[PDB]
């Protein structure tokens, strides 16, 4: 089941890249950061073979995953709940640039101790789960909210699809950071260390890790392949 995902992610990702680099003019604030997604996503999917410099690229494509994510709502909060004052394509590569500069300096412990993974492990969890997650949770309910007060039929759909799109983010990603968690307390002199326990938890990373997998190779199909512009786009080209 593991070699299956493995094609299914390259195979939808190349697609979202392909489709969105075939563009022959300038891409919307949004299309330039679903292009980044499917690159992080893509390098994630490659790395199956062998987890089923390795780790390295793995901490990048995941924290790209989430912060990505997070740089997709909070536009969409600005082009949706103050639509007013934001009337116009605006280059974005300033931020994608930031997002995965965020994953370098955190990346460099993998190329290259007990506090310093401590260390890494409390920003893991601090700025990679946590604060993504309240970010999309105030965007889209500030989304949901204002499209409430509007009028037409795409309302109704698009507060399914936000609704869909957060649920599945956070039934994805939250197991394997409650085992991450659990684990720091473990560490740190809250809870108790036994054989039985420490294998459990090995055996709940690896599980999350293939959800997170399951997660990213979903990725396509809950953001790009949903919109009516993508399928127009994948109907011409």
């Amino acid at each position: 089941l593991y070699s299956l995902l493995f094609l299914l992610g390259l195979l939808g990702n190349g697609a979202v890249a392909a489709v969105l680099l075939s563009r022959r003019t300038a891409l919307s604030s949004t299309d330039t950061f679903l292009l980044h997604l499917a690159v992080a996503d893509t390098l994630l999917v490659l790395t199956l073979p062998l987890w089923a410099v390795a780790g390295a690229l793995f901490n990048i494509n995941f924290y790209a995953g989430a912060l990505l994510l997070a740089c997709i709502s909070f536009d969409r909060y600005l082009n949706i709940v103050h639509a007013t004052q934001l009337y116009r394509p605006a280059r974005v590569t300033l931020t994608c640039l930031a997002v995965w500069g965020l994953c370098l300096l955190f990346a460099l412990p993998d190329f290259i101790p007990q506090v310093g993974r401590t260390a890494l492990r409390v920003l893991q969890l601090v700025a990679g789960f946590l604060l993504p997650l309240l970010v999309m949770a105030y965007c889209y309910a500030h989304i949901l909210a204002v499209l409430l007060v509007s009028r037409g039929q795409r309302r109704l759909r698009a507060m399914r699809l936000v609704v869909v799109v957060v649920v599945a983010f956070a039934l994805c990603w939250t197991p394997y950071h409650l085992v991450v968690l659990v684990d720091i307390l473990m560490d740190l002199g809250a809870l108790a260390r036994n054989c039985g326990r420490e294998s459990r938890v090995d055996v709940a990373k690896s599980v999350t890790s293939g959800l997170g997998y399951m997660h990213c190779c979903l990725n396509p199909l809950l953001y790009a392949f949903v919109g009516v512009k993508f399928r127009e786009r994948m109907w011409m080209l």
